[PDB]
């Protein structure tokens, strides 16, 4: 199954773009929240700042989880590079676990699980102090 790899690669790579895109937006959005946060600071609106702040943390986590996804994707792409050399299809216990952590990202969430079948077939398988992070970013901006 050399034919499969080439397509899968492409699919995987295509989701990678979605991932870059989604990040590009979240960041474009943080540019803005940053400004608001400042404005609200200058006008002494504490509650607007705290709130927007939670918006910011939420973003950072969002983006991070995304870059983590990009990694997982590359692990899987690598596994594809490999599958080419492994004289057939061997059960790369690597591209197993990555594609198990990948079927849990909203946007790529759907497809992945379907690629996971195509593969599994005849081949491979207290944040209570996060009330301190906000107070941090406020300061950090």
């Amino acid at each position: 199954p050399k034919e499969l790899v080439n397509e899968w690669s492409l699919k995987i790579r295509k989701e990678m773009r979605v991932v870059d895109r989604q990040i590009r937006d979240i960041q474009r959005e943080e540019e803005k929240v940053k400004r608001s946060v400042k404005d609200a600071a200058k006008k002494g609106q504490k509650d607007v700042c705290i709130v927007l702040a939670k918006e910011m943390i939420r973003s950072r986590k969002a983006v991070s989880k995304l870059y983590a996804s990009k990694a997982h994707m590359n692990s899987v792409l690598m596994g594809m590079k490999n599958q080419l050399a492994v004289l057939s299809l061997q059960k790369s216990t690597e591209v197993m676990k990555a594609m198990q952590s990948l079927v849990k990202i909203p946007e790529i969430q759907a497809t992945m699980r379907e690629l996971s079948k195509e593969m599994m077939k005849a081949g491979i398988i207290m944040e209570e102090e996060a009330e301190m992070e906000i107070d941090r970013i406020l300061f950090e901006i």
